[PDB]
């Protein structure tokens, strides 16, 4: 599923991401835009052989099991394919674990390089929330 901007903002708000660990809703929408272009089916292969999955591009090296990343962890206790569903619950629940691990949203390279230090509130402007 390819979300609209305000549609995704409302879905993330309902799932408790607004101000989660101090990150306002616009940060999460901005991260999803640049990680996946709002597409739940996005996948991308990394150089080390791991793969990033879903709207927030969660990495199989640490967070999910895809059966093809030897020596990796599965810290969210899910198959990586669950991160590609049109229902974002699994992605959001795993993202809450990632952002709590000490490095905040810096775990998302596109957030650090394209959202951090910008007017992220623009990403929710005009939305009924
Ligand atoms: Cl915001
Ligand atoms: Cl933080």
């Amino acid at each position: 599923k390819v979300f609209g901007r305000c549609e995704l903002a409302a879905a993330m708000k309902r799932h408790g991401l607004d101000n989660y660990r101090g990150y306002s809703l616009g940060n999460w929408v901005c991260a999803a835009k640049f990680e996946s272009n709002f597409n739940t089916q996005a996948t991308n292969r990394n150089t080390d052989g791991s793969t990033d999955y879903g709207i927030l591009q969660i990495n199989s090296r640490w967070w999910c099991n895809d059966g093809r990343t030897p020596g990796s962890r599965n810290l969210c206790n899910i198959p990586c394919s669950a991160l590609l569903s049109s229902d974002i619950t699994a992605s959001v629940n795993c993202a809450k674990k990632i952002v709590s691990d000490g490095n905040g949203m810096n775990a998302w390279v596109a957030w650090r390089n394209r959202c951090k230090g910008t007017d992220v509130q623009a990403w929710i402007r005009g939305c009924r929330l």
